[PDB]
Parts: structure tokens; sequence; C-alpha cells
């Protein structure tokens, strides 16, 4: 379970490095 | 408490995947 | 410890809604 | 294992500040 926890945080700023680099913004663009 | 903590994380999975498919971009495009 | 983490957590909740509801886009418009 | 969960809340900290204050905007506007 603390592992889960470790990974859940790397995925949750793996999403937001790709937010970074947005659905809506890429169709309007 | 870490259950709790699990949850959060959901919660925050959740919100990023709302984010990345915006409440004034939306607005600016009609959507 | 495991309180500054769950309330890091609820901060990093709180920080994701208020992007939700941007600096450059709130300048832009 | 405890610090490195503490460590990577401060990188999300730190990368919602960016984020706050976006690559495809920034280079919309020129900025």
């Amino acid at each position: 379970r603390m592992k889960q926890i470790e990974d859940k945080l790397e995925e949750i700023l793996s999403k937001l490095y790709h937010i970074e680099n947005x659905a809506r913004i890429k169709k309007l663009l």
C-alpha cells in the first residue's frame, strides 16, 4: 500500500507534466 | 489515515482527468 | 509527518481546483 | 520511503506553481 502510493504520486506528476506540455487547447490550435 | 490518503490520491487523479479533458477555456469556446 | 502529508495532498487538490476555475488565461481574457 | 514521498509532494507543488503561472499558451502569446 505504501508503493501504490509512491506510484500514484509519480503518476500525478506525470499527468501534470503532460497537462503542462490540454485536450481542448490542442484542438483549438 | 492511510485510506484517507489513498482516497485523496484518487480524487487528485480524477481532478487531473477533468483538467486534461479548464472552466474559462470551455467558456471561451462554448463547450 | 503523516499529517504534513495529508495536508500537502489537500493543498495539491486545492491548487488543482483553482487552476481549473490560469494566470495567463485570466490575463489574455 | 517516507522522505521520497515527501520529496515527490514538493515536486508536485512546484509543478503546480509553474502551471498556475502552460507551454502551448505561452507559445501562443509569445512569452
